[PDB]
This record gives structure tokens, sequence and C-alpha cells, in this order.
């Protein structure tokens, strides 16, 4: 659209990726491979507000973000995952989400917000792009037989719609999870995941801050595929391109002139899944196309590294009272470390994988 958020303005490189890939680089032996690997560090990633304890360094961040503007006569962005939903990921085996639906969920996570919108409201200068809840709304289209997603549907639309109504106060651009073409994109579910997507805008506003969708989020699908990855057989929207080109007409014919962006860190490598609903750390994964505006879609306002790869999706630990049995699948990357915690092997081979390489 006319108001593309990323034209014009610089991204804000997080400093706490930056850190695990420096103190990742120096122990990687292979000289030119460890240099490679410092210079992902360069690389925009989300940051992932997934506890009230990340608050605090969103504060650090855009307080920098706001200096480094001025000593360099540029305008920052920062780009953050809001993703704290009570009940979070209903349809998991195991959930790391600190809320509960049954322990004043919905208000404990409206506060989470508040504290975001507070910290936001002190630096106007900066501008702030945010992922809305990845692994929710999509499950309310496909998965209301799971019964903690049918429990927790009117808290996702209640607590989704505080997030985006609040932060549309203080002019945060935004773009709700909306899955990926292995998920929503299969035709029979366009239509009922644009209704969603729609009423959940609606309800909210319509608040042009409100861009659109973010897709693929810590998955592994291609953008534009040359050839279908054996796992999408049955579904014509094989890659996010199809996924993109078909829901993004349901959406304007809504009435919403809606944009995407689509995370492509851990899509560098194709054809590495026995199941496409396999997630969690699959092994052999390259790091992708770097984050950039042109993405040669009317669609797409940006390709961008939401999931930042290294991090562990999951223990393999059967023993962890956080363990989901999905990280210990065969295309599953074995041993795994806690999800959120550094995965230095998983790391290498991304670096030694990337494609374009770095
Ligand atoms: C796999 O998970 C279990 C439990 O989460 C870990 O075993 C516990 O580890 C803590 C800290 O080392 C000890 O206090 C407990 O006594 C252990 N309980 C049992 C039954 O062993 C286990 O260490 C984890 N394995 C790995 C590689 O992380």
């Amino acid at each position: 659209s006319a108001n593309n958020p990323w034209t014009g303005f610089q991204i804000f490189l997080s400093p706490y990726y930056a850190n695990e890939v420096a103190a990742a680089a120096k122990q990687i032996t292979d000289p030119t491979l460890s240099s490679k690997a410092a210079s992902v560090a360069n690389i925009p990633t989300f940051t992932w507000l997934d506890s009230v304890a990340k608050i605090p360094d969103l504060g650090t961040y855009l307080a920098s973000a706001s200096a480094l503007g001025k000593s360099t006569g540029t305008k920052q962005l920062v780009q953050i995952v809001i993703y704290d939903l009570p009940d979070r990921d209903c349809a998991a085996k195991a959930s790391n989400g600190e809320f509960s639906i049954a322990n004043n969920g919905q208000a404990n996570y409206e506060n989470y917000i508040d504290q975001i919108v507070a910290q936001i409201q002190q630096f106007p200068d900066v501008r702030v792009v945010a992922v809305i809840e990845p692994d929710s709304l999509a499950n309310l289209v496909t998965n209301l037989n799971v019964q903690k997603c049918a429990n927790a549907k009117t808290t996702y639309l209640a607590s989704v719609n505080y997030a985006l109504t609040n932060l549309a106060k203080v002019g945060v651009y935004m773009y709700m999870d909306a899955g990926h073409a292995g998920w929503l994109g299969w035709p029979a579910n366009l239509s009922p995941a644009a209704q969603l997507f729609t009423q959940v805008w609606q309800n909210a506003g319509k608040s042009p801050f409100i861009k659109g969708l973010a897709t693929n989020v810590a998955n592994y699908n291609a953008l534009q595929a040359a050839s279908p990855d054996p796992i999408t057989q049955g579904n014509p929207n094989y890659d996010e391109i199809h996924y993109i080109n078909a829901l993004a007409p349901l959406l304007q014919q809504a009435g919403w002139d809606a944009t995407f962006i689509v995370d492509q860190g851990r899509s560098g490598v194709q054809n590495i899944r026995q199941q496409w609903g396999d997630w969690c750390n699959i092994k052999g994964a390259g790091f992708g196309t770097r984050p950039t505006t042109n993405t040669g879609s009317q669609f797409i306002d940006s390709i961008v590294w939401v999931k930042p790869g290294g991090e562990s999706c999951g223990t393999s630990n059967s023993s962890s009272p956080r363990y989901d049995s999905t990280c210990s699948l065969p295309d599953a990357a074995q041993p795994a470390p806690e999800a959120g915690t550094w995965f230095q092997a998983y790391f290498q081979t991304l670096v030694s994988a990337a494609n374009p390489p770095l």
C-alpha cells in the first residue's frame, strides 16, 4: 500500500540477539564460518515479548533506538512480537505461557499490554512494528475441537482485541499472526480465516494501524517455491505467496486493504520435513532470504525474520515439565534445550546452510 511501515526507517538491531550471535560465533571453530556467523548480528530480527519479564528490555530498546536515530540523523524502527496470551498455544502439547484463563488470565494480559503501551508512549520518535500473538487466532479457525482452544476462544478474541485497540492508541503498526500456507492456506480454510480476521479488525475499530497479517512466523515454508515441497500434497497453495495471493482479495472485499509480512528466517532450506505440521527445531534448516521490502508482491510489505534462528523451540527431553513430543520427532534436531534458550548446534547449521549464503 501507500504506507509501508519500513520505508524511510532504519531497523533497530536486537542487542539481545546480537549478544547471542556474538557468543555463538566465537564458539564456531572454522574461522570463515565464524565470521559469517558473526555478521548475523547485523540482520534485523523481531524481539519476542513472551513474558512480562521482557517488558523492561522493550523500554531499553526504544530508548536506545531513539538515541541512535539522533546520533545518526535517522528514524528508527523497533520490531516486537506480542506473545503472552492466557492459555497460550491452546492446541500444543505443552505451552510456556505464564498466564492462565483460570487465574485472572485476561486481566493479567491486559496489564501486560498496558505496561508495553506505557513504554511505547514515552518514545514517540521511534516507530514500532508488532506481530500480534503467533499460534493464537489460527487455532480458532481449524482447532475448535481442541477443548483447550474451544475454552480459550472468547479470551483469545478479547485479549487480541485489547492488544490491537490499545497499541493502536500509541501508533504501533500491527500484523496479526495468520499461520502459514499449510495451516490457513488450504483453500477450504481461506474463507473462515478471512471471516475471523475481518471480524477482529472490525471489533478493534478498523484502525489504519492494523496493517494486515504476518505469515510463516517461526516456520519454514518457502515464500515462492521452485517446486512444491512433498509435504504440501493436496494444497494448491504450497508456499506463502500462493496463500497470500488467495487470502488478500478476501480481506479486500470486506473493506480491509490488508498487507502482509512473511517470516523467512529459517526458510533457506526446503524439503526438510516429513509432515507439514512438524514445526519444532526442524533439522537442517538454513537462514533464508534476508529481510527486505523488495518482496515482489503488491500484498507483502516486507520479508522479515520474526523467529530468531538459534533459539530453541522446545526441549527434546521427555522428562522436562515443558516437553512437547513434537520436539523428539525424527525430523527434529536433537538433543534440544528448553524453548528460548540458545541451541548452538542448530545455529551453526543455520549459518552453514544459509541460502542465500551469508
Ligand atoms: C530432563 O528433564 C528432567 C526434569 O526436568 C531433568 O532431571 C532433573 O534435573 C534437575 C536439575 O538438574 C534435578 O534437580 C532433578 O533432580 C532432576 N530430576 C530427574 C528425574 O532426573 C533432567 O536433568 C533433564 N535432562 C537434560 C539433558 O536437560
